[PDB]
């Protein structure tokens, strides 16, 4: 089970979901800009992603 | 009466209010940006939606 | 003299408006997302509302 | 059952606490320093004192 | 001299611009949203107008 | 009735006291170093004192 | 396993300790102001407790 | 050299940027809408604009 | 009349004081920490002291 | 290999991004407005932009 | 040669400081709240310890 | 003339001063906890400290 997607920097959000959702089927994608302070609430099925203006992933992507 | 939809996180505003309407029909259902700061005041017939930039409801809806 | 519109959470600014001049003929409607620090100074004649990102009240209306 | 007390706005902390314990037996008394964000979670038995720099309640105390 | 204006709050930005120059002809109007802070920095020749989203002047305009 | 006390900027919270409820015997004074945001709630009764680092009177008190 | 502490909500930060080290012997307890921003790292054997000025557990204990 | 355009509060960043480059041959003209909180790093090419709404000049330019 | 005092930062509010009352005879000095946030409210009279950890002046002290 | 481009202030995020994928051929690119707060994870093959309103590069460019 | 102390989460500064020294013998140390933001400035012999109100580590330490 | 000293990273406020003024004899020493927002303002005699808890230097120290 992967948890991690530091390859994913730097990549779009459409081929970011595509890498994630083969290897984690049951992911729910959240999409963020970089900056916001979410709630701390931790969910397994959860995959946020933080992106910059041009919707790249900006950070590396975790369950949670 | 239920006052949580765990199952409603990575849905659409459309259906996460589809379902909300089914279980509680009197629900005043508002949707805000992940991160916005609420007043603390307690609305029973309230349901506050915090969204993604796509609108994807991103965490928990909890009745408040 | 009413200084407060419960009922109107939930409702859409353009019915909030028809409510609120109905009973206070000389209210200065004032528009503003949920989350947005004011200078404290009271008005009598001012009404804020406090909107979602559909613009549909999201807290209960007061004078101020 | 009360749920605020508008009459202890300016009342010290010992006795604020005082009055709610009279009224509302099993309370749980939270002092925050005015300015504190809380995060949304309603407790019935909660009563959040929000004080000055004198600990004197600073604004209308209320459940939850 | 004037510097302040209580009868703009719930005027649009068109008149109320018309009210200040009127009285203030060298006025330099400035429209910031409700919230913005500031750098305390004081121009005789300024006028702030903060607006909601509806760009009507949400509170007293004053020169500075 | 007076509502503001410009007199006041920089005396101590001590003699600022004594001015207010010379001037407005039911006054609840509250005591708040400058900064502080308040949530946006009017009381008549209420004069908030604004103090920099040494306790002195930073801006104008009000009532509200 | 228990994740929560709904019954610590008032109660002092030793005696928080003890429950919960009785029910989560590897816990590593941390003590946070109500209010900390916290960074969305998961830990299994951390427990946050956010305290009010008196030191009192001001929110319901959880695990993360 | 000069190093502010009081002469520019109020003015559109068209005109702005055509004084400041009449004056300052190499100017690096960054635009932010005012209330952005900058990384303090000193550049003598540069001349950063704070923007109104109307994105007109809203404080002095300085050079930094 | 002058409303700076460049040579002031670095020295403590000890002799800062001495300086300002010098030469502003009726200043009313209001002493804070670096990055408060004030309210843009212009008084002639006043000076604001931004100090250190230390309590020397950080910044350049001006009327306002 | 070169961590800094000063020489890009100013300059907007196309040629910006051409002159550093000349220099770091792995560069993955990420294009914020100034003033996000960003989490502190170094990445090495990373490049984030800090742009103005124009899009225009407003701080120098660095590899983390 | 190690960066991240996942095995410190709960001890006091005294003996994470041994630890880390034990390991990085050019670590410089660094002691700040949790909840503090940090300029965004790499440096290869540093370690910031994030602590709670006991001094205690908060959470897990990394080199930068 | 120097501007920076890497090399006073986690040093104490004491000892920083000491090699600042050997390097910088007109300098004026400012020290601020980490995460304070200074006002942008360049001063070439000014060299502010930013510590952590303990006093200790937690950045690179510049001149500004």
């Amino acid at each position: 089970m992967k948890t991690e997607w530091p390859e994913l920097v730097g990549k779009s959000v459409e081929e970011a979901k595509k890498v994630i959702l083969q290897d984690k089927p049951e992911a729910q994608i959240i999409v963020l800009p970089v900056g916001t302070i979410v709630t701390m609430e931790y969910r397994i099925d959860r995959v946020r992603l933080f992106v910059d203006k041009l919707d790249n992933v900006a950070e590396v992507p975790r369950v949670g």
